[PDB]
């Protein structure tokens, strides 16, 4: 079973979130379970450095002009890069430009994704050919609908990290991308008047995942579908929609052999945590202090994330005693918020407008509290993160959110099930009682240690979840 995954995206070599960590550790996992996994991304500069041993494997024309079709290793993994410098040879964001403005050629650019995808298919690569295409979010979205055009000599899956970003380009571009201009239909790739890269990998896959079991449930409501709930809900019928889980990669998030930790620590040496909280506290500039709780933020600011609610909230977590550290580069409204509070509050708030890869890890190995009020959340990554490494993940009721946390409820408390904090609707009042939660469990000591073996002990293997695409791949 030979598996080509076409994505932009790739940790260690580019990474702007969650994506990224998908795909640098699924492949290997799915190789060590039994498939046959390459990867295809664009030669953006970082991932093209990255590879040292790329050769040659074809030279091809386009409709987005020519590539050269490159072919080397990461980590053990196959990986197939597009060099098409005038496309993709340039610095930064694979999305956007610095003023944060998308691409005007992005439609090129990433119908390109997909075209390659589809024509590997078809033999690109005279030594291989994959049996399934696996595309991922709208960026490789048309990697379905060329293989439809051709008569589907491959089967694809479509996995949707994020349905919020629909990928929509003005119609005319049917004009530029090269498929028959029939598919510009509801039934095809059409939405809402524009062409919708989403909704062509949602249409033309043989079967959609979504990164969590809640989300694929969620993303046939219209609360969460943005208008695609009707396609979803006739595929749901199909047979043809289904969740499947992301792992965390444990080479990189591990407390236990961290090597950007001060110090590393284990679910039954926790008491090795506190010189990460002290340094992390003397980084962001805290009050040095083990008998307060320190409540962290590691995150995209975005609408989807809730943000807004935890600078409502501030000042009552601030008054109860708790410390806040931010890391996070998006909104500037959100930006100086935040800005804003660690200036009104030295001590007590620390903030880091930016990205900062190693940082993170450092937030999460001494923070006591990950805050994730998200809006919505496919899956989400930084809750499992907060798991492995014993910071007890406060979120929404929500999406993989929902999957992965356990409220420390009665119940959870006294089934030993209980992870960390979970409120249920977006607003800083609920924001605020899981809050106290928190402040209620901190002034019972054993029992904190007791809910942070419990999350030390939740397991998110990417073997365990190859294993589940495995059994999709043959069964279609
Ligand atoms: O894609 C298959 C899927 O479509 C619907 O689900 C969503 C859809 O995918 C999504 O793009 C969006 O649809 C909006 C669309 O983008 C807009 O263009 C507009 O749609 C109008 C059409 O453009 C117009 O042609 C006409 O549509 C008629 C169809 O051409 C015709 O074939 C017929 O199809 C219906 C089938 O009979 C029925 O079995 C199927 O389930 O539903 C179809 C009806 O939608 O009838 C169509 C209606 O006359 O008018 C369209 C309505 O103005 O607006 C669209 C809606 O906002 O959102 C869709 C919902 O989320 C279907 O819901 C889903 O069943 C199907 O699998
Ligand atoms: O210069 C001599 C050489 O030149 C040309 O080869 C080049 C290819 O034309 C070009 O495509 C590129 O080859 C890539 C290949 O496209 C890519 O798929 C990958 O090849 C993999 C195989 O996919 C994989 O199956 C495995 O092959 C095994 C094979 O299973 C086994 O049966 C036995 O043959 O051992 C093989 C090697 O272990 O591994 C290979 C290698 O990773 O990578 C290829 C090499 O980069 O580049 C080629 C060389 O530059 C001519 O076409 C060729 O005939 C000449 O001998
Ligand atoms: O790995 C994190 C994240 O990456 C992917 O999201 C990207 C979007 O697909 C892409 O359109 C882009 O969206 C931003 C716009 O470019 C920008 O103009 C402005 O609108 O902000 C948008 C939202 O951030 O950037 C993100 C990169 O983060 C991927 O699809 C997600 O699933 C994934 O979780
Ligand atoms: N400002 C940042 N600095 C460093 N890493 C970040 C930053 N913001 C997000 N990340 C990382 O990006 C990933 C986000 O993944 P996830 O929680 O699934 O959300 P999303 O895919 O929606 O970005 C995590 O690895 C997180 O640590
Ligand atoms: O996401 C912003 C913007 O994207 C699209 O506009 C494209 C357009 O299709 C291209 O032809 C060209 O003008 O560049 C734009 C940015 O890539 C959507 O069509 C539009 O609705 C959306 O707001
Ligand atoms: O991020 S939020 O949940 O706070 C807001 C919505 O996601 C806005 N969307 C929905 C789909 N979009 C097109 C507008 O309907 C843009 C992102
Ligand atoms: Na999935
Ligand atoms: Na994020």
């Amino acid at each position: 079973m030979q598996v080509l995954h076409v994505c932009s995206e790739m940790f260690p070599l580019l990474k702007t979130g969650g994506l990224a960590d998908v795909i640098g550790a699924l492949p290997a996992a799915q190789i060590a379970d039994g498939v046959d996994a390459r990867v295809l991304l664009p030669a953006f500069p970082d991932i093209r450095r990255g590879v040292t041993d790329a050769q040659v494997v074809s030279r091809r024309d386009t409709f987005a002009g020519h590539i050269t079709l490159l072919f080397g290793h990461y980590n053990g993994v196959g990986i197939y890069l597009i060099d098409a410098p005038h496309l993709y040879d340039r610095p930064g964001s694979p999305y956007h430009d610095t003023n944060l403005f998308a691409y005007t050629d992005n439609v090129l650019r990433f119908a390109l994704l997909g075209w390659v995808g589809a024509e590997m298919a078809s033999g690109l690569d005279p030594f291989w050919r994959p049996d399934v295409v696996h595309a991922h979010d709208w960026h490789a979205g048309l990697a379905p609908a060329y293989l439809a055009a051709r008569g589907r000599p491959a089967k694809s899956v479509f996995t949707v990290h994020n349905l919020a970003y629909q990928g929509m380009f003005y119609a005319h571009h049917m004009n530029d991308i090269q498929l028959p201009w029939s598919f510009f239909n509801i039934h095809g790739l059409e939405f809402n008047g524009q062409i919708s890269f989403l909704k062509a990998g949602l249409y033309y896959a043989d079967h959609i995942t979504a990164v969590s079991p809640t989300y694929a449930r969620e993303i046939t409501e219209p609360q969460f579908a943005y208008g695609m709930e009707g396609l979803l809900q006739q595929r749901h019928r199909e047979g043809r929609l289904s969740g499947v889980l992301n792992g965390v990669d444990e080479k990189i998030w591990s407390p236990e052999t961290d090597l950007l930790l001060a110090s590393r620590y284990t679910r039954d040496t926790l008491e090795d945590k506190a010189e990460n909280k002290r340094q992390l506290q003397i980084a962001m500039g805290l009050k040095v202090d083990d008998k307060v709780p320190l409540f962290a933020v590691v995150s995209r600011l975005t609408s989807q994330k809730g943000l807004d609610l935890v600078l409502e909230a501030l000042p009552g977590l601030l008054e109860q005693g708790g410390q806040l550290a931010l890391l996070g580069a998006g909104d500037p409204v959100l930006q100086e918020g935040f800005l804003a509070a660690a200036a009104e509050y030295p001590g007590q708030v620390g903030v880091q407008i930016g990205y900062h890869e190693a940082f993170s890890h450092r937030i999460m190995g001494g923070a006591d509290v990950i805050l994730v009020p998200s809006r919505f959340a496919p899956c989400g990554l930084t809750q499992l993160y907060g798991l492995k490494y014993g910071t007890l993940p406060l979120v929404r009721r929500t999406g993989g959110l929902a999957d992965t946390v356990s409220d420390c409820s009665l119940e959870n408390l006294a089934d030993g099930v209980a992870s960390g904090f979970v409120f249920e609707d977006s607003n800083a009042w609920s924001l605020l009682r899981a809050i106290r939660r928190a402040f209620v469990l901190w002034s019972r000591p054993s029992l904190w240690r007791f809910v942070q073996r419990q999350a030390m002990a939740m397991d998110f293997s990417w073997q365990v979840a190859a294993k589940s695409y495995r059994e999709l791949y043959y069964r279609l």
